[PDB]
């Protein structure tokens, strides 16, 4: 392995899309280029964008997901 890129600078971030009341989110922090994923327990099916990606435009590509649906097996 070898050295990499350097440089220290402050960055903004999409915003505070909050957390859904149907599942759990991973990544309380939201930076430019960060991906926020979600998950739902049993007796629930993913109903939306499993994981979104910031657009460095004070906005998100999609809204928070959801949880609703029967079992699988």
């Amino acid at each position: 392995g070898s050295s990499g890129s350097s440089g220290e600078i402050e960055k903004g971030g999409c915003g505070d899309p909050g957390i859904p009341a149907y599942g759990k989110r991973t990544g309380s922090s939201f930076l430019h280029g960060d991906t926020l994923t979600f998950e739902c327990p049993a007796a629930f099916e993913l109903v939306g964008e499993r994981v979104i990606t910031c657009q460095q435009n004070n906005q998100w590509s999609g809204n928070k997901p959801s949880c609703s649906g029967p079992s699988s097996g």
